């Protein structure tokens, strides 16, 4: 097979290439790089993530088995899905890879844990069917009976992500020792467990207790003593990338909002025709779009970002500033 | 349970549903028009019409509120993404398979379960298709594959699927049928929708000419068929004529399930040109010839097919087939 200069074929290389340029910074533009990679903004974005940090070399993963894995990972993401589809594991992905290169992270985490924490944020996703937990309990959804009705898509994510591995010439991992593939494992079923927002005000609580007793070097760059620490920052790292769309520049931010509220309106609609309850936010005739936006950073995304924020002291500066003013966007837009 | 729609969905454009509903039992109904007026929701809107139109809710004793759920399940596990096997296709075959019942020929020739199984088999017969081939699903050595040992993988996969969507929230619209009743259904779905598999077209085809040479007709020209042999064997053929309909019908609609097959096809060669993967039939977009290949499939088996079926049916399918043969022409004289 042939290997593109950006891991995917596109009929705009010039522009694609003006995009990547800011491969390593919060201000890139995923939905530019979809549009001049054919769609294929998740293996375009982990190609170039993968050729960054030299994780091929590092990992002697052969260079098509990785574009062999990420076509088949991104085909598995449903394009009839207006928010869950490649692009949010795209941009998901991305987000982590930058929050990866925080200066009070400067050398804390080996090559493995960042090789687990961008997988876990390229499969986190995996197959979302554009509905809610919530629906496939309230269906008695095959999925929902499989996992007790514990964060049943997070499992499922999980379960589809490393499953993939075993179609053909996609075990990125083949050349990983045992030890290696089952530290990684570990720490990925972690990292996309964390995901399910009904964990969100548990992770948020030990990231404040963390937080009280961070340990600094002499420069001000992060002490990780052991394990338990470490995976915690990786968790609530992936975590805070999910929720990350309210940190963007507003012209991008507003294009995720678009999508999450398409996704929610078509499952109220669903549940409608179904004569279920509508879900929270679900209900087109009276949810607002602006008043949600508002609600959702005030009690979920900025006390969120703002321990992240004293974590990573001063990085996140910027981000908690933006984030302030998209909210203020948001409250006067109504 | 909920509050039923007249149309069993929801619409904004009543009247105009109402208008090409009318055409529910003929060949010439426009299913486009149909999914336009019902927002979509095709399947969900011509399955409930079937299903009143033939008693099927009294005759079986299934909850409408049931059958309503199970098929707005069923239909939303076909992929909207996908250019031609989306549940616009399962509401064509369904309602092909609906008109094909009605022959005159075939009059008192079925019981009300095996219409039943017919509607119900051609309903789910490509539900969750990814829309890819079997062969790439084979290549990629998927999950599916390995389960149905490279065999009729997404025909078995349609069955799974369809089947176990009964068993979510309110959606057995089978819970009245009898112990004896469920198994022969269920036997009949799974003959129906394997039968779909395009590997088994050359059997198939066969046998329907076999049973044509040696057919048995009453009084009044009605088909006759004493046992059950011939009988699954008539609707194995009928739900894969159905299924190979669309160059039978106006030239209008023909060529948009043209359209669609093929931006289906060339999505497939683009997934397996990025693959490095050798390309499957007539899935080069570069190097393919839509009309070739139109008049191909109709030369080599929509045609064969469509043809036996007259002969078995004679002379109720006789304009089914002027059309075939005009619509042939066209995309002949369009090379
Ligand atoms: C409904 C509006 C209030 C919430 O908005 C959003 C909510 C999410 C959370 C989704 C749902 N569960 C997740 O794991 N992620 C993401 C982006 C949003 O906006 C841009
Ligand atoms: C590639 C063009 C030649 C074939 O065209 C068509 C082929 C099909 C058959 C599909 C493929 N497998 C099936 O089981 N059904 C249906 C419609 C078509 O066109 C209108
Ligand atoms: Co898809
Ligand atoms: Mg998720
Ligand atoms: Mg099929
Ligand atoms: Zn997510
Ligand atoms: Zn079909």
């Amino acid at each position: 097979m042939n290997i593109p200069r950006f891991g995917v074929k596109t009929d705009q290389e010039e522009l694609l290439a003006q995009e990547l340029e800011n491969l390593n910074k919060w201000g890139l533009n995923i939905f530019c790089v979809s549009d001049y990679a054919g769609g294929r903004s998740l293996t375009c974005i982990m190609y170039m993530i993968f050729q960054e940090r030299d994780l091929l070399k590092k990992f002697r993963i052969p260079v098509d088995t990785m574009v062999t894995y990420m076509l088949t990972l991104e085909d598995h993401y449903h394009a009839d899905v207006a928010y869950h589809n490649s692009l949010h594991a795209a941009d998901v992905l991305q987000s982590t890879h930058v929050l990866l290169a925080t200066p009070a992270l400067d050398a804390v985490f080996t090559d493995l844990e960042i090789l687990a924490a961008l997988f876990a944020a390229a499969i986190h996703d995996v197959d979302h069917p554009g509905v809610s937990n919530q629906f496939l309990i309230n269906t008695n959804s095959e999925l929902a009976l499989m996992y007790n009705d514990e964060s049943v898509l997070e499992n499922h994510h999980l379960a589809v992500g490393f499953k993939l591995l075993q179609e053909d010439n996609c075990d990125i991992f083949q050349n990983l020792s045992k030890r290696q593939r089952q530290s990684l494992r570990k720490m990925v079923i972690d990292m996309v467990l964390a995901t399910d927002m009904s964990k969100h005000m548990t992770l948020l609580a030990d990231l404040k207790t963390m937080v009280e007793t961070k340990k600094v070097t002499s420069s001000g760059v992060l002490l990780l003593d052991n394990y338990s620490d470490r995976i915690q920052v990786l968790r609530n790292m992936v975590h805070c990338a999910d929720l990350s769309n309210p940190t963007k520049p507003l012209e991008l931010y507003r294009q995720w909002t678009d999508r999450i509220m398409a996704e929610f309106f078509q499952q109220g609609d669903r549940e409608r025709e179904r004569g279920m309850e509508i879900s929270p936010m679900c209900d087109k005739h009276t949810a607002s779009v602006e008043k949600s936006q508002v609600g959702f950073i005030d009690y979920i995304v900025h006390p969120l970002w703002e321990t992240w924020a004293d974590l990573v002291h001063p990085d996140a500066q910027e981000i908690l500033d933006t984030l302030e003013d998209n909210r203020d966007w948001y409250y006067s837009a109504i």
